C-alpha cells in the first residue's frame, strides 16, 4: 500500500486546517476528498481564535487578499420582550470581533496550502470501498482498489437536528455598517452577517424544517417582505439577490466521537451556535486541540483519545447552555424588571458587565489552547 | 415514587415468598461468560474480528461474505445487540 | 402532605391548631383615593414575596399617610 500516520476523510475546511497544523510533527498525512468570484451562498463568521489558527498555518494573508468583511460590532435583540444587547471590541480596544468569509474561499485556500506541503498528498476524487480496522494499521481501501494503511483515522466536514437554516444574500435599504445583527422571534432566529458590499448581508434564518421549506418556496416579493418584518425593519426594505438555500442544523447533541484508532470531529460548519455563522469555529477549535494533543505514545489508541473527547462533548454542552442563557436573558428584560431596576430590588439580572464577556465569547479567545 | 404528586409504590417478592425479584449484573461479565460457553459448544464456532463486505440474500442460502473474502452461507440470519 | 411539600426541611410534621383559609386579596390594588375618601388595602390579607409580610405594606401606606396628612383641606382628592 501507501503508509500514513493519519489519513483524513473528507477534506474540507476543518480537515485541511488539521492537515496544515498536524505537521512539523513527524506525521505523514493522507487526505481523502470524495469529490467563482461572486458572493458565495455559504459563509462562515470566523472569530479571533479561528483567525489565530489560520494565521498560524500561514493562510490568513491569502483569503484576506481575496475577500474579507470585518465586523467589530454586534447587536442581538428579541421581538417579544423587546430585550436587546449590543457590544463591540472597540470598547475594549479590539479592531475586530471576527470576519465574514466565504466557505469556498476558505477551503480552496487551505487546499492550495495542502499540496504546497510535502507530508501531505491529496487523494481525489476518491470514495471508500472497505475499511478493516486493524490493531496497528487502518487497512482502509479505495474504490480504485488502492490499499491504504493508517495509525489513526480522522473524519470531518461530513464523512439528529432540530432546526434548519435558510441562508441567502440580501440587499438592504440601509447599510449594515459592519454590524452582525441577530433577532429572536418565538422559535425563529434571524441573523444578518455583513459582507464586503456595504449594503449586502448573508443571512442565517433558523426555522423549523416546515417553516424553512415554506420560506424557501415563497415567491420573492413575499420573501422580501417577510424577511424584513422578522428583522424589525432594522435595515429597511429587503431584496434577495442570491438563491435561497436550506440545510439541517446537525447540532446540537454531538461534535466528537473517539474510537479505537478513530477520531470524528463534527461538521461544525453545519451546527447550531448562539452566534450566527460561528459553528465552524467550534470545528477549528476541535482540531487545534487535536493538533496539540496528537503531537505526542501510539496516536491511535482510544485511551489517550477519550480525554480529548471529554473536552469536546464538554464544549458542546457549554454551547447548549449558552443558547439557553441568551433566551433567559431576553425573556428577563421585561417591564417588571425595568420597574425593579429603578427601585433597586433586582435579585437577578444582566451581569456587570456582560459586554466584555460577550466580546470574549464572540472572539472566542477563550476556547483557545495557547498553544 | 414521583417528586411532583408525592405518589409512591413499594413492593417485595418476600411478601409472596420469593427470595429475589432480580439481580444486578455487569454486562461485561454476562457477555464474556456466554462467550466462554460459545466455544465450549461445538455446533458453535466464533468468527472475529470480522466485518461484513457483502450479503446477497438468496432464496435458499444467505450467501453472505466477509471482509477477508471468506464466503459464507445460511438458512436464516439473525442480528442483535446492535 | 405538608412535610413533603416542604422537602422535609424540618422533618415529620404535626398540625396543632385548626386549618384556616382566606383569599389573598392582592394583587392588583391596595389604594383608592376619592373626594374626601382614602382607602388603604387590607394588606393583612394580601399577597407578598415574603410570607407573613403583607401587613407591612399597610403600615407603610399609613406612615406615608400620616406624613402627608399633617399638612390645605385634608379631604380634597
Amino acid at each position: 500500500m501507501q503508509s500514513f500516520d493519519v489519513v483524513i476523510a473528507g477534506g474540507g475546511m476543518v480537515g485541511l486546517a488539521l492537515a496544515c497544523g498536524l505537521q512539523g510533527s513527524g506525521l505523514r498525512i493522507a487526505v481523502l476528498e470524495k469529490q467563482g468570484k461572486g458572493h458565495a451562498l455559504r459563509v462562515s463568521a470566523i472569530n479571533a481564535a479561528s483567525e489565530c489558527l489560520l494565521r498560524h498555518i500561514g493562510v490568513w494573508e491569502n483569503l484576506v487578499a481575496q475577500r474579507v468583511s470585518p465586523y467589530n460590532d454586534m447587536q442581538v435583540w428579541d421581538k417579544d420582550s423587546f430585550g436587546k444587547i449590543s457590544f463591540s471590541g472597540e470598547e475594549f480596544g479590539f479592531s475586530h470581533l471576527g470576519h465574514i468569509i466565504e466557505n469556498p474561499v476558505i477551503q480552496q485556500v487551505l487546499w492550495q496550502r495542502a499540496s504546497q506541503l510535502s507530508d501531505i498528498t491529496l487523494l481525489s476524487p476518491t470514495s471508500l470501498k472497505q475499511v478493516a480496522w486493524g490493531e496497528n494499521e487502518a487497512f482502509i481501501t479505495l474504490q480504485d482498489d488502492s490499499m491504504l494503511t493508517a495509525r489513526l483515522v480522522v473524519g470531518a466536514d461530513g464523512a439528529d437536528y432540530g432546526h434548519h437554516a435558510l441562508v441567502a444574500n440580501i440587499r438592504t435599504e440601509h447599510p449594515h455598517q459592519s454590524v452582525a445583527r441577530q433577532a429572536f422571534h418565538g422559535d425563529g432566529i434571524l441573523a444578518f452577517l455583513p459582507l464586503d458590499d456595504p449594503h449586502l448581508c448573508s443571512i442565517v434564518w433558523s426555522l423549523s424544517p416546515e417553516q424553512a421549506l415554506v420560506m424557501q418556496s415563497l415567491p420573492v416579493e413575499e420573501f422580501n417582505r417577510q424577511v424584513a418584518m422578522a428583522f424589525d425593519m432594522r435595515l429597511g426594505l429587503c431584496e434577495l439577490e442570491s438563491e435561497r438555500q436550506t440545510f439541517p442544523l446537525m447540532g446540537r447533541y454531538a461534535r466528537s466521537f473517539a474510537a479505537h484508532r478513530l477520531v470524528l470531529v463534527g461538521d461544525a460548519a453545519h451546527t447550531i451556535h448562539p452566534l450566527a455563522g460561528q459553528g465552524v469555529n467550534l470545528g477549528f477549535m476541535d482540531v487545534a486541540e487535536l493538533i496539540a494533543e496528537l503531537k505526542r505514545k501510539d496516536i491511535g489508541q482510544h485511551l489517550y483519545l477519550r480525554r480529548y473527547e471529554r473536552r469536546r462533548k464538554h464544549s458542546a454542552a457549554v454551547m447548549l447552555a449558552s443558547m439557553q442563557g441568551f433566551r433567559e436573558l431576553f425573556d428577563g428584560d421585561n417591564p417588571a424588571k425595568k420597574l425593579l431596576r429603578d427601585v433597586g430590588l433586582v435579585l437577578a439580572d444582566k451581569l456587570p458587565g456582560i459586554k466584555p464577556t460577550l466580546v470574549r465569547q464572540a472572539m472566542g479567545l477563550h476556547d483557545l489552547p495557547d498553544w
